[PDB]
């Protein structure tokens, strides 16, 4: 049962979508026990988006730098988030398209039972379009995985 | 070029994610020229989710009841939104999973140039999990298409 | 190297597309050594579409009714043909859509060298759209496999 | 209701498959109201196949050069056409395959009602095989979208 | 670093493929620390293949009956295994195919470092073919996830 | 009906998995009438993996070096084998992942009736994970096709 106050998904998206506050929201979330990570990445290569998220997550401490387990949970949540952005073929430049994304990564227990342990959420928002500015529209993606 | 104040995607998601206001947000959006449609649908059949969205959209007037063109634009934006929720296989009950979604549909020009005309956005938020309550997590989806 | 006069794909289509009152193509192809099949199927169940094509291909003697080897060559040709039709998710009714198809099944060698042996093409044409007539547009798919 | 005499999909294919008439078929279709485009593309990069189809469409006046709306309709139609050719994975060279394609793009109204507006059809035809001539076979793809 | 002697994937397959020993291989693996599960499932519904694997896993104590965390790890591992069997579209009956599968589920740590924790491997083996015995062939699938 | 002693899939695996110091399987299979191939490949480019398998299958004489027909049977077997490995997106390096594979290619008839003719299996095994060693887990894939 998802805790009405700890919906890791909804929270990561609100953070990702609210431009006024930035450090005001991150602190509250962190004081609530959430490990937060924010970043931006524009590219026509998906592996750079994945790389960017993984690097920012490990630096901000959202996931462990050592070992595979946690990098593996993050990898798949990212894959699942890229689905919402790619909608069909997890390809960017190879299908003549590029993205400009903002991303958030949240870690913590979104459930009532403390036995559930930690979960992670990768949220993406920005644009996807042709190699030219202006010729694009919005795109969203959210992936949730257990750690 | 997307108008900083008319980002149809971001707006539909905020509406979808804000529980306090409900009719307070819809009115402002509608006074701004946006045609809005809200609804909920829980099911293990994707064709009922699609049906629910299409029916609510035509009743609330977001898209034209007559003709194919507009129903065709809505159909594909829905498909693109379901990708974010299904992340891989656009299947629910057949893969032993069910969803509980909240959906918003917005229509209007999100660009600076008035020549772009109308666009539509289908946003989904809720849960996806096993046929039992509690065993699920969050899921998001957003589709954007021109009309 | 393909035989400019035996491009099994191109031929199966020209045959599927033509709506001439006088039956002149089937006999011409057969006389040139080709096996030909023709059928129509409308359904919101992909398995029924695969079923019909198999059956008509066996009744017409395009593939052997005995064994698996040829039924296997056709099944994949059919599948690769349904991709052009479903474009992404090999689902019809569960995605609230339905088809009205016409199909051709051509079997024979399309190469200059007799060594390449027989090959088989499955072509599809019709409409795909909502459950209501009129609300739809065209759909095309060609699957080519070896036998 | 598709107009028996304006089946944009069927027409673009017949236009693509027939070698005898080249300007004779374009003219007749142009005089019938259709915007028409024809091209050839050989590549192992999907983005080049996409870019040529867009560039040819914008140079022949099948879709506007200015704005995003029309480029967006064509992009998706191309994607839907790319499906029938790739059959499963929208990759060519990365999967050790290359294509030699002939394409067509048709823009006009295929319905009885004028309220349906214009639609665009992207059609593809040619060979898909290994990076060696002769080692291949035929491949089709038809995409259809509303503008 | 995978531990040469604890390659959970390789083990579950060898365990799945060998008919001579049944309890002799389960015991040895159990005495080596591995949680093990074995089952058989014949169906044309993917959800039944999934449900049997989950039910068998929860009854044999390979994953907890309480909570979501472990069911979530197993669900995804099963999906990843379902991939190798469906090869492209996660559908069976809807695509006129049915399977007769033997499965295995292994839970334990395959790495040198104990900080990697437990991982779960779902393995599938059997036939996938038409709804008629004999008309089919072999099919494999191995899914691997972290708990 | 498959021959309990000639299940080409099951055999190709047992052969791929075994790491015995004494070469005893290859010769036994060959003596029973099977064509066998063995190779290893590590790369973050799927085309290089397909390349190697083709080549080793031609050098070993598992499929004819001349023609297309057999190269076509193998290419698809390979593809259907890569699905078990990529589980969703037939991408390695562009999704920031890489493989370390071992592959077997068995060719021969696996059915009781000699009428089914020859068939070919492509089996894969190794690891898939980040560009850094250790950060990975196992991966499996079996593709079976007719020839
Ligand atoms: N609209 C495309 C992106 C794009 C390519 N060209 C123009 N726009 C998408 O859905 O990703
Ligand atoms: N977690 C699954 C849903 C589910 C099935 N069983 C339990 N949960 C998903 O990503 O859709
Ligand atoms: N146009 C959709 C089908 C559809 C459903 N409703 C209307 N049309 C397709 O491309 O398959
Ligand atoms: N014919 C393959 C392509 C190929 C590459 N090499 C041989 N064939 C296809 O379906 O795309
Ligand atoms: N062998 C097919 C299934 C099938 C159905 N009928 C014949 N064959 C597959 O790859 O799934
Ligand atoms: N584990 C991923 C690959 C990966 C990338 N980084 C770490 N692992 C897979 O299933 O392919
Ligand atoms: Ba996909
Ligand atoms: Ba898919
Ligand atoms: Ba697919
Ligand atoms: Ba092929
Ligand atoms: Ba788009
Ligand atoms: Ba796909
Ligand atoms: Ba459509
Ligand atoms: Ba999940
Ligand atoms: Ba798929
Ligand atoms: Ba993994
Ligand atoms: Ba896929
Ligand atoms: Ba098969």
């Amino acid at each position: 049962t998802l805790h009405k106050e700890r919906r890791i998904g909804r929270l990561s998206v609100l953070l990702l979508l609210n431009e006024a506050e930035e450090s005001t929201q991150v602190e509250e979330l962190e004081r609530d026990g959430w490990k937060v990570c924010l970043g931006k990445v524009g590219s026509m290569d998906a592996h750079k988006v994945i790389a960017a998220i993984e690097t920012a997550s490990k630096k901000s401490g959202v996931i462990q730098s050592e070992g595979y387990r946690e990098s593996h949970a993050l990898y798949h949540a990212t894959m699942e988030a890229l689905h919402g952005v790619t909608r069909g073929e997890m390809l960017l430049g190879s299908l003549l398209r590029t993205v400009g994304l903002r991303f958030a990564v949240l870690r913590g227990n979104p459930y009532e039972s403390e036995a559930e342990g930690d979960w992670i959420a990768v949220s993406l928002y920005g644009t996807i379009g042709a190699p030219i500015k202006g010729l694009e529209h919005e795109t969203f993606g959210v992936g949730i995985n257990h750690i």
